[PDB]
């Protein structure tokens, strides 16, 4: 009786979802197809007021690129079902010769802050963050490929009257109105190349930070591998950690090569007690490569991760969409549950077969009578 | 029917205790008083092996100062009673116009970092930190008073051959041999003096940073504040934060006045499943200033806090040991409980007039029947 069920769901009303096309109720398509065919979320909580999703977008993707979705959204219990619109099947590079294993890492620490953070507030969203800069040089698109531009964070060209790259160079940027602020601090680990027409011995080894100008706090990332930008030598990307900072004026100071500075933050806002989130992994079918990122990010006590004992596969929109085990598996947050906990959702506060481990709400014992 | 208890325990028999003279079975006294009277533990606990404790210490004045005592010890569920030791009553600044109020800010960062990693580690130590430095200068003790000598972070002294503090200076040191390392990052936050015989508009802003060689991630810390070591303008003193590391080489650089780098280190071991540690509020007999700082560091979800309801009211020692009402919170160690949570302890597994929140072990449930 009252096992642990594998699902997501919540202990009342006041919860939310991030989601992509499976949770979009929006997406349009004119053809034979069933209604809402693409969804693994119920239709009937389309109209809830609590699902922030996008075909096609992740909050990873938002957060670094120029296809922006506004993801927003507040509850106590916060759910996560998206993250696959970032892959390995995207094969997202800033170079030629770059390294998508860097791009993994990125969206491991990326969504492994997210979570942490998201235990410990109510509201999400993304907000522009603006820079004030002495030079007269403009951001330059250093990071894209054919299908992905990457624009958090901001590089600022080179000046004019520079011959190379080794200059100190620095701008300011406000973090106002949230209450924590996750924004990236980014660095390419290895030789960088100021121009293709340069001697073949010159390259730099960028380095950046960012300072509180009024606590005097400051976090650096400096270039430290030997990887490159040819194919002799290949291998050189662009890692980046996230850092969670309070409002204030920041400088953001580069000893060498570009520098770069927040163009987007995740604003954080309303503490709450500890409620973990609950995150639900986000896969293509197996005809396509899929990553297991987000489940490196989802660890205790901050995150509970729900997957399926099976590939994805889709009923009738396509092979990527409309899973019968993603169905049941989200067909928890139609309803409440009395305890969320590591194993699963407990249905009722009474009593259970099992005894529930990092349990949240009113759970039930395993004990006889 | 099992309401919780305002007490500390444990779920099976791996547990350990921190502790000051309280929980020091080995002081020693000849007069007329009663057996081990200066106990809030229970005597039949002495021999247990599960206890680290020391009169006149706490792990706050161990890591920082040369008043040391190797507090060392391994276990599920930590549970610490001390601090006193380091207090406003002893009055610590490392000048004359200093400020204890940043110390006591220095207790509650340590502490908070500390409360933080044990319940993710079960073992805990306080290793040596050794250096490697390029000059002829030695340490010097910058930072002390008439009854305590700070000597982590060291302090290296100005090379003879430099006429002033606007020197860039470094040097290296290793942590070796534990998962996880907690050191101070320190910077005296002001305006410092090189010799009180200087010019009265001559003083400098100190700056320190770590730098991970291999990684090439650093941290820094600038002074920015206004305060002096004089009457007219006083307040300057040693502001501290408190950085887990991983193992491995790393470089102290310092831009300005004196260079600073760990001497000693709290060595993590062992990764556990997540398990809040039990923190029992260590203060004076009111006759003595105490502060809230341990309170301030234990929050959810990694640290539970017990108090009592009166003033520490010694029984036959003297006023400052022997508290009944701390004999009686600490008497929950003679035994194991079904749940800790954060009410307290549930002695029974089964049912409670009361939900337990935060729970931890085989948690009752407050259903009927
Ligand atoms: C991080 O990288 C920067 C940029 O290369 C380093 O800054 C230079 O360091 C070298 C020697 O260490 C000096 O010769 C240069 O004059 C430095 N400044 C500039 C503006 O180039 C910086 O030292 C590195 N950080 C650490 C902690 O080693
Ligand atoms: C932290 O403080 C150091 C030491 O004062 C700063 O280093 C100096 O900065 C000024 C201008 O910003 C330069 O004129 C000096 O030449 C710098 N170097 C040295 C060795 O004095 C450092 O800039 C401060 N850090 C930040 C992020 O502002
Ligand atoms: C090419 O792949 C994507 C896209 O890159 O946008 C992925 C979307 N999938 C998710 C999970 O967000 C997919 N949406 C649907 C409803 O099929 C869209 C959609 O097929 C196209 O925008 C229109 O065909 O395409
Ligand atoms: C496309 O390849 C590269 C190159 O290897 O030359 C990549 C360089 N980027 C890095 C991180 O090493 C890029 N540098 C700048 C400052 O834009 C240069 C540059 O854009 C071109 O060579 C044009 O000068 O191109
Ligand atoms: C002066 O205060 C202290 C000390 O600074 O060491 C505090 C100790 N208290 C704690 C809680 O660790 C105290 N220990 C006992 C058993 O009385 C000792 C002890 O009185 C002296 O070492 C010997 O009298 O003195
Ligand atoms: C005792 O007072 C002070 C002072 O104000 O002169 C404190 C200084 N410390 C700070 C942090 O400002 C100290 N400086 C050094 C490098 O030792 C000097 C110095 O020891 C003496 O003046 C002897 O030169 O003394
Ligand atoms: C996203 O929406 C939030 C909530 O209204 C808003 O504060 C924020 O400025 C928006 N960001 C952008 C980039 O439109
Ligand atoms: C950035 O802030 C610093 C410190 O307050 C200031 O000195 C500098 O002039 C600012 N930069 C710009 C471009 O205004
Ligand atoms: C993710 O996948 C890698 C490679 O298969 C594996 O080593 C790792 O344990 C996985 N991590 C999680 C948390 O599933
Ligand atoms: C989820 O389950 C599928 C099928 O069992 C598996 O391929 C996938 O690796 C699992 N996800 C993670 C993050 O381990
Ligand atoms: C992908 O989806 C299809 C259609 O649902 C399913 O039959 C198949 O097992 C899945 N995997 C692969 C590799 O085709
Ligand atoms: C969930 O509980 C809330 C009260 O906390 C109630 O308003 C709501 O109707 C419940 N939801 C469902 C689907 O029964
Ligand atoms: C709960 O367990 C205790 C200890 O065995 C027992 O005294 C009590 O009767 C039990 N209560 C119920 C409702 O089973
Ligand atoms: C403290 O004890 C531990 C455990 O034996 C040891 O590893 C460490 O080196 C000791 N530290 C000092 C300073 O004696
Ligand atoms: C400290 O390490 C750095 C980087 O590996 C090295 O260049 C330097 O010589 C070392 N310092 C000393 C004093 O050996
Ligand atoms: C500590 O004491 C201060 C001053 O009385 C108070 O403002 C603060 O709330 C206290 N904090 C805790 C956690 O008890
Ligand atoms: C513990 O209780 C005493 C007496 O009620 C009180 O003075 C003290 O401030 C409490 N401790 C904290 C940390 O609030
Ligand atoms: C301190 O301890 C004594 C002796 O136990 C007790 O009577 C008194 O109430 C306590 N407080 C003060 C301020 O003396
Ligand atoms: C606590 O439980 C352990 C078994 O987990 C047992 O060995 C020990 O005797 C118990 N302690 C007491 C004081 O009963
Ligand atoms: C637990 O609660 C459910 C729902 O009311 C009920 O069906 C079941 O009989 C209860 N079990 C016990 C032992 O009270
Ligand atoms: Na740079
Ligand atoms: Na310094
Ligand atoms: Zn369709
Ligand atoms: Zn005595």
């Amino acid at each position: 009786f009252n096992e642990p069920l594998n699902i997501v769901s919540h202990l009342n009303d006041d919860w939310f979802l991030f989601g992509d096309a499976r949770s979009d109720c929006t997406y349009v398509e004119n053809n034979g197809h069933p209604k809402l065919d693409w969804l693994d979320l119920d239709p009937k909580l389309c109209n809830s007021g609590r699902i922030s999703a996008k075909s096609g977008n992740s909050l990873f993707r938002s957060f670094h690129f120029t296809d922006f979705y506004n993801y927003s959204g507040e509850g106590d219990q916060v759910i996560f079902y998206e993250g696959v619109n970032f892959s390995p099947s995207h094969g997202f590079k800033c170079l030629a010769n770059g390294d998508n294993k860097i791009w993994m890492g990125n969206k491991a620490r990326f969504y492994a802050r997210l979570y942490e953070k998201m235990a410990q507030y109510r509201s999400l969203s993304i907000v522009t963050v603006s820079y004030a800069y002495g030079g007269n040089a403009k951001p330059t698109s250093i990071c894209k490929d054919n299908k992905l531009t990457l624009n958090n964070p901001t590089f600022i060209s080179k000046e004019s009257n520079y011959a190379d790259y080794y200059y100190v160079s620095e701008a300011n940027f406000t973090l106002q109105g949230c209450d924590e602020f996750i924004v990236p601090l980014c660095v390419f680990n290895g030789h960088s190349r100021g121009s293709s027409s340069d001697p073949a011995n010159t390259y730099y080894m960028d380095s950046q930070m960012y300072y509180n100008t009024v606590t005097g706090v400051f976090y650096g990332f400096n270039s430290t591998l030997d990887v490159g930008t040819t194919v002799q030598n290949p291998g050189l990307d662009l890692t980046c950690s996230y850092l969670a900072l309070s409002p204030g004026n920041y400088k953001a100071v580069s000893l060498e090569f570009l520098l770069s500075l927040p163009s987007k933050a995740i604003c954080l806002l309303k503490p709450k007690r500890f409620m973990p989130v609950q995150v639900v992994d986000s896969r293509w079918n197996s005809t396509r490569q899929s990553d297991n990122m987000t489940a490196v990010a989802c660890q205790l006590p901050y995150c509970f991760f729900r997957n399926t004992s099976a590939d994805y596969s889709g009923d009738t929109h396509d092979v990527h969409h409309g899973d019968l085990y993603f169905r049941q598996l989200l067909s928890g947050l139609l309803y409440n549950v009395s305890c969320i906990a590591q194993q699963g959702a407990f249905l009722y506060n009474n009593v259970s077969s099992i005894w529930p481990v990092y349990g949240y709400g009113h759970c039930p014992t395993a004990a006889n009578i």
